[PDB]
């Protein structure tokens, strides 16, 4: 359950999330778009869920993609900000899951974001330790889908 | 249209928005919930749009309401962060409008949030000067609906 997955965020895992986010969340537009383009490149099958965004290969020049990418980073920001209180992290995660459930996005489908995150982290000199920490966070959202 | 509404966001308006957000945004859970509960108390009819949240009379103690309230504050954070680049503000505001248009929330209906904002600001001692600035930000969103 989401309450059990949230308890998997141990002390060091939370610390690593904060340390990496400090750098990554420093450029929400840049890292946000990079995150989305990497997803579409490594998992072309997910582009179908984003028909409304139009020509996704345009990248930064696509206003709708840019708007979505920026917005996505604020959701991550919200998660990081709730790490201190498990009860608040959970209600924020379930709130966020509502619309993804409506789009019929499964836990397995959501998990495809781990690849893009690992690559963006690596581009910033953050290794496997950090990618695994983020996977743990993503797993909390997966438990709610 | 949205671009034109953004044009009303002058240097002084943006300054007052950033100064007031520095305080209001420091307690997203507290002020977020205060905003929602004030909206429900002053305009009971708006509760119709929030059936999913359940017993909203519970306030902060209602996990779903608390979850939605915290999340709402990150949308405002996004707007505030894009104030210096109209191009980014616009794409973020339009991205934000998508779900509200789908819910059939008109510009007039959305405008009902102005009262709650004015009251929350006043509780922190931010007068009409600041309330007018925020009304202008809400007007940019209204232009997108
Ligand atoms: C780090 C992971 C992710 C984050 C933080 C994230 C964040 C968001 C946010 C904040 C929104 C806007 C609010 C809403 O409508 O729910 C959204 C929309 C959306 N998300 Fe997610 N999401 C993530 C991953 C995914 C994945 C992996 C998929 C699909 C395989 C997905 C599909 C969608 C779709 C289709 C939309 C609507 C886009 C539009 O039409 O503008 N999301 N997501
Ligand atoms: C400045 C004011 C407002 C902000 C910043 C805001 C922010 C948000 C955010 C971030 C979400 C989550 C993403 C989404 O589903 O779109 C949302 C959801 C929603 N908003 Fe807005 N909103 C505002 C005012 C309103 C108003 C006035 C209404 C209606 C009278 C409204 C009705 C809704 C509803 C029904 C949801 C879904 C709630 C749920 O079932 O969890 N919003 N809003």
């Amino acid at each position: 359950s989401v309450y059990d997955a949230a308890a998997q965020l141990t002390a060091d895992v939370k610390k690593d999330l904060r340390d990496s986010w400090k750098v990554i969340g420093s450029d929400k537009k840049g890292n946000g778009v990079a995150l989305m383009t990497t997803l579409f490149a490594d998992n072309q099958e997910t582009i179908g869920y984003f028909k409304r965004l139009g020509d996704v290969s345009q990248g930064m020049a696509n206003d709708k993609l840019r708007g979505h990418s920026i917005t996505l980073m604020y959701a991550l920001q919200a998660f990081i900000d709730q790490l201190d209180n498990p009860d608040d992290l959970v209600c924020v995660v379930e709130k966020f899951a509502v619309n993804h459930i409506t789009r019929k996005i499964s836990a397995a489908e959501f998990g495809k974001i781990n690849g893009p995150i690992k690559k963006v982290l690596a581009s910033k000199n953050f290794g496997d330790k950090y990618a695994n920490a983020w996977a743990k966070l993503v797993a909390v959202v997966q438990a709610a889908l």
